[PDB]
C-alpha cells in the first residue's frame, strides 16, 4: 500500500481504539442510551477498519 | 458535570473531530466505499455526541 493508505488505516485503527475507551467509560455511567449508541458507533468503527484492511492491504 | 461525564462528552466531540478529519484523507485516496462508510461514521458520532450533551448538560 501507498504511504497515504498506511496512514489512512492507522487513523481507522485509532478511531476503533478511542470508541472502544469511550464505550468502557460509558460502561460505568449511569445512561444506558449513550451506552448502546457507543456500542453502535464501535461496530461502525471495526467495520471502517476491516474495509480500509481489505481494501489496501 | 463529574470528571467521568466531562472526559466521556470531550472524547465524544473528538472522536466526531478525528473521524472528519480521516474522511478527508480517504477522499484523497481511491477507496470510494471507505469514504461513504466513514461518511456515515461521522454522522454517527455526531449523534453520539448530541446524546451525551442533552443527558450531561
Amino acid at each position: 500500500m501507498t504511504k497515504q493508505e498506511k496512514t489512512a488505516l492507522n487513523m481507522a485503527r485509532f478511531i476503533r481504539s478511542q470508541t472502544l475507551t469511550l464505550l468502557e467509560k460509558l460502561n460505568e455511567l449511569p445512561g444506558d442510551e449513550q451506552a448502546d449508541i457507543c456500542e453502535s458507533l464501535h461496530d461502525h468503527a471495526d467495520e471502517l477498519y476491516r474495509s480500509c484492511l481489505a481494501r489496501f492491504g
